[PDB]
């Protein structure tokens, strides 16, 4: 029983980071097979962020201004290419713990992990969504951009996001592993304005379900509601609205707890209109949104990975 | 900037987690270098669990009824011991995974990282704290015992908890890797009580500080207070008293921010006497007790590991 934040095993990560560093900036790369991805900003001053010309400061640097190191080993760039906002450096050995990856754009709401690292050593992991403005509200220090989040499809290693900025207003921004950006961010040194935030509806519900199975019930109420009118409420909150795949997909936690979905909706309507008055729900006095359904069927269930 | 319950980099022991079988129950087992650390509760089925008898039970299985098993290689039992509560496996291969290593055991209130697993696999890693009566809230499904916690001296992993039994009210209890049990507990499914669970002070304290530093200041007070005074008020709301050691352990985190640990007491003091009043500090509604004043100067400095 219980229910915690579980980030994935980073272990499979751990061995992709290496240490990347352009001039005197320092941050951290992932050397997959025999490319080493990085945030394409390794290669400007704290100047040169203000208003960054990103083609015509590439151009300046050479295979040999960058210098790639995997613990006291040196890495060889024998390439430099850029993409969007990475920097594929093709250096002269592939990892040789390289994992089965994948390259994945993921959709606001979902979640992944993060393996924040220094230096290109690893420093923790923790589990956090893709707001629904595309950004993280993450833990990164100067020197952490580069790590990567990533989730596990039990051998498979799913990249899906690179830290590359702090807003100035202390949130997270960064790309897929080709360098799009989630996001209408830029990798520039300027005031940048990420959306409203919304509440990640399809995910309280998930957890709302994982409530009932680990024995928090007092939430469920004698109310029902219908899909139009809790997405009525939702609005009023800023919770994003709930469409029938959101209901599809929280299917299997409907049936192993008997409650309907659209019950469960009724039973947020009421928590969100009425808060939830000194009382908790899974040790948290707010409505958590970072388990998507699928989060709460894997720790229910316990599936594991490679 | 930012704050986030993080967890080590679990890699390090990922790579000594294995399978233990013995009759019908599989649990988890720890394979450092050539000893692999289990429950011995694995040599029990569902009904030796009410009422065993291990010295008997151990003395009815032999070398060749353990089957432990790492991905799909098959490690051969060549001994079995017994040391309290663990069951030391000697197989005939070392562990080429095994990384520097310490058993250490924990004292009420430090914070490891638990690496959740079932069969042998990792299935997640989260960050928790021992509680002062010595339980954890984890999240252990069947056979996830033999999971281990653990922190990371940045080369040097310090096992300091095994997973062993949840306790009928859903919280879970363990060993050191001696086998010693964490509080009063046995390993019988029978009730067994734990203590009054207290609010980690010191931690709070850490976790305030963490609240400055990222720049929620509001809760900073127009009062002072004293030790003897703040204990007084601790007291009433289950918190564990302040020694001068604690005091002491937050003179770096007291001497980062100019407030000193007196100062940031009266503010806690006010906080518990008239609540938050809806209002969060670093996203929580909660006082959050499972970061260490290490913890937060780790992450606040971002320390790193091998």
């Amino acid at each position: 029983s219980g229910f915690r934040k579980m980030a994935f095993p980073s272990g499979k990560v751990e061995g992709c980071m290496v240490q990347v560093t352009c001039g005197t900036t320092t941050l951290n790369g992932l050397w997959l097979d025999d490319v080493v991805y990085c945030p394409r900003h390794v290669i400007c001053t704290s100047e040169d962020m203000l208003n960054p010309n990103y083609e015509d400061l590439l151009i300046r640097k050479s295979n040999h201004n960058f210098l790639v190191q995997a613990g006291n080993v040196q890495l060889r760039v024998i390439g430099h290419s850029m993409q969007n906002c990475v920097l594929k450096l093709k250096v002269d050995t592939a990892n040789p713990k390289t994992p089965k990856y994948k390259f994945v754009r993921i959709q606001p709401g979902q979640t992944f992990s993060v393996l924040a690292c220094y230096n290109g050593s690893p420093s923790g992991v923790y589990q956090c969504a893709m707001r629904p403005n595309f950004t993280i509200k993450g833990s990164f220090l100067n020197g952490s951009c580069g790590s990567v989040g990533f989730n596990i499809d039990y051998d498979c290693v799913s990249f899906c996001y690179m830290h590359h900025m702090e807003l100035p207003t202390g949130v997270h921004a960064g790309t897929d592993l080709e360098g799009n950006f989630y996001g209408p961010f830029v990798d520039r040194q300027t005031a940048q304005a990420a959306g409203t935030d919304t509440t990640i509806t399809v995910n309280v519900l998930a957890w709302l379900y994982a409530a009932v199975i680990n024995g928090d019930r007092w939430f469920l109420n004698r109310f029902t509601t219908t899909l139009n009118d809790f997405n009525l409420v939702a609005m009023k909150y800023n919770y994003e609205p709930l469409t029938q795949d959101h209901v599809d997909i929280l299917g299997p936690l409907s049936a192993q707890t008997g409650i309907a979905v659209l019950d469960m909706c009724a039973s947020l309507k009421e928590l969100l209109q009425n808060g939830m008055n000194g009382r908790t729900i899974l040790g948290s006095a707010l409505l958590e949104d970072e388990f998507t359904p699928f989060d709460v069927v894997r720790q229910c269930s316990g599936v594991t990975f490679q």
